[PDB]
């Protein structure tokens, strides 16, 4: 299961502290931070729920439109961090952490506002197995949600075999696929990248419709809106 | 006549060969930076599209930190570092993402760039990004040559906060500075080290009042715990389209 990894008491740490991020992966998270703050604008969500958002990657969004943040994460020592974070910056009224998995805030979490927009930031989509149970869970309690994943290129690939040595993954493993890389590694690691038309093909199965598709060379961020989601202001 | 008078200028530390990549490895980073770089991103996102600048210039660029912004925008940009490794690595992802036709760099001292540089694009904005206005003891020439090719700036600081002290502290001792000390003022810490490292940090209040001395108008201004950003205009840049 795709939690195993991030329940090890250093599982979470050793992948989102930035000690261990080569200087490339820095473009991935700022397309997906401007695609966010973009399409919580375009899309008029009142609330970001950022799915993995460790000590809150994406709260300074949520702080620079004014909307309600959640921070969803299995690391309670990052969930400390955000909670800290939030009361100094005055954020208490709008701002909340849950510690727990992301797939079970999905399903029975109650709503975040009104027009809530889901962030899969930094590859979390590609930590899945079978990606079509979080993707299908959208839908209930969100108007919309940002994807982001690392790409194909041979540059991506080297970064993510730099990134993921860095983080120390123990039997590290590259498998080749026509439809992205897989690292595999002992403690239950799993990364797949995406080509966009792999990543497009799974939305559409998923029934998420893309409105914006940006690319860079490490990197592809979609915004999407669910069949049946109100497109209301 | 004077064996080290003139040798401390803000340049000196970025003239050394590991210089800028001490100071601009992400490893090097705190988690608690990474709120200052996600801030002034979102504004110089936002200030380009809603000022209707086609072109992004990025003063201490390094490996390009506001490449994917120009991109994401479709705008002109160009990036001034005195590091040759970095700006090499910004050139190669420039080529391999397919923008050699609206994305440039220059090795050369950023002072240089904005006294003596041509425009770039039509409605340039100015980035000063990641505390770079913090490096300088003397800021006020930098500020003043912004107005000459530009129609607008974002400037990025660390703020006075404890917490953004203590971030300060750790980060700066990452990088490696050598004999770094601590010196405590009411409108921003000063970090210094052996070789001519030179790091303020600004209150709301002393950054404004900067700003003004130099006829930089804030129109926006944004604040978190670590960082300060503000968006500025000259007294007399034309706000067309
Ligand atoms: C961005 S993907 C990595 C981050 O997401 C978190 N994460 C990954 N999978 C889950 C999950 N199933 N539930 C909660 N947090 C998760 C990890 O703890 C880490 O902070
Ligand atoms: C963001 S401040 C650090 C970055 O800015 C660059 N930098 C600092 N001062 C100057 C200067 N005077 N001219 C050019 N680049 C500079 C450094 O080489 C580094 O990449």
């Amino acid at each position: 299961r795709e939690s195993a990894f991030y329940e090890l008491e250093f599982g979470p740490r050793t992948i989102m502290t930035l000690a261990n991020f080569p200087d490339d992966v820095l473009p991935l998270l700022q397309m997906e931070s401007l695609m966010t703050f973009e399409a919580m604008a375009y899309l008029r969500c009142d609330a970001l729920v950022e799915l993995g958002c460790y000590d809150g990657r994406a709260l300074e969004i949520a702080r620079l439109l004014n909307a309600r943040y959640l921070g969803v994460d299995l690391d309670q020592r990052a969930i400390e961090t955000l909670r800290t974070r939030i009361e100094r910056e005055g954020m208490s009224d709008r701002a909340d952490t849950v510690v727990d998995d992301i797939l079970n805030h999905t399903r029975r979490g109650a709503s975040v506002g009104s027009r809530a927009l889901y962030l899969l930031p930094f590859n979390l989509l590609g930590n899945f197995r079978e990606p079509k149970r979080l993707l299908d869970s959208l839908a209930e309690r969100s108007v919309a949600a940002v994807v982001s994943v690392f790409g194909d290129s041979a540059e991506a690939t080297r970064v993510r075999q730099s990134y993921y040595r860095r983080c120390g993954v123990q039997g590290l493993e590259l498998h080749t696929r026509d439809d992205g890389t897989v690292f595999t590694g002992s403690d239950g690691f799993y990364s797949r990248s995406y080509s966009r038309a792999c990543l497009h093909a799974l939305l559409a199965e998923c029934g998420l419709t893309v409105v914006r598709s940006a690319s860079n060379l490490f990197a592809h961020c979609v915004t999407v809106l669910p069949e049946g989601a109100d497109q209301g202001f």
